[PDB]
């Protein structure tokens, strides 16, 4: 049943969505959907059933910081985990995402090992 947790993987670079979804599959999570920007992601989220978001930052139409802030401000999903996975590596970028409620932060390019470590840190708090 834990492995039924529903992920939304958001990035305008489809190669990154593949990498993240495939790591999830190796960890036993197959209930995974994708979105290419924050608008498409928010539309999927508002439809219900999600339990974890993994999101890029720079994307057209709505970026990942805007998405994160929207999620955190929406009482229907305000505690949804949101893992930032972004090429933006400056301390001030990390601080901004953190202050906005990010559950974790991974810099691209990444190893699957790093990504797993960050996911586990959050799972640990989900009691998984
Ligand atoms: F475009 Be992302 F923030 F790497
Ligand atoms: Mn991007």
């Amino acid at each position: 049943a834990d492995k039924e947790l529903k992920f939304l993987v958001v990035d305008d670079f489809s190669t990154m969505r593949r990498i993240v979804r495939n790591l999830l599959k190796e960890l036993g999570f197959n209930n995974v959907e994708e979105a290419e920007d924050g608008v498409d992601a928010l539309n999927k989220l508002q439809a219900g059933g999600y339990g974890f978001v993994i999101s890029d930052w720079d994307m057209p139409n709505m970026d990942g910081l805007e998405l994160l802030k929207t999620i955190r401000a929406d009482g229907a999903m305000s505690a949804l985990p949101v893992l930032m996975v972004t090429a933006r590596a400056k301390k001030e970028n990390i601080i901004a995402a953190a202050q906005a409620g990010a559950s974790g932060y991974v810099v691209k390019p990444f190893t699957a090992a790093t990504l797993e470590e960050k996911l586990n840190k959050i799972f640990e708090k989900l009691g998984m």
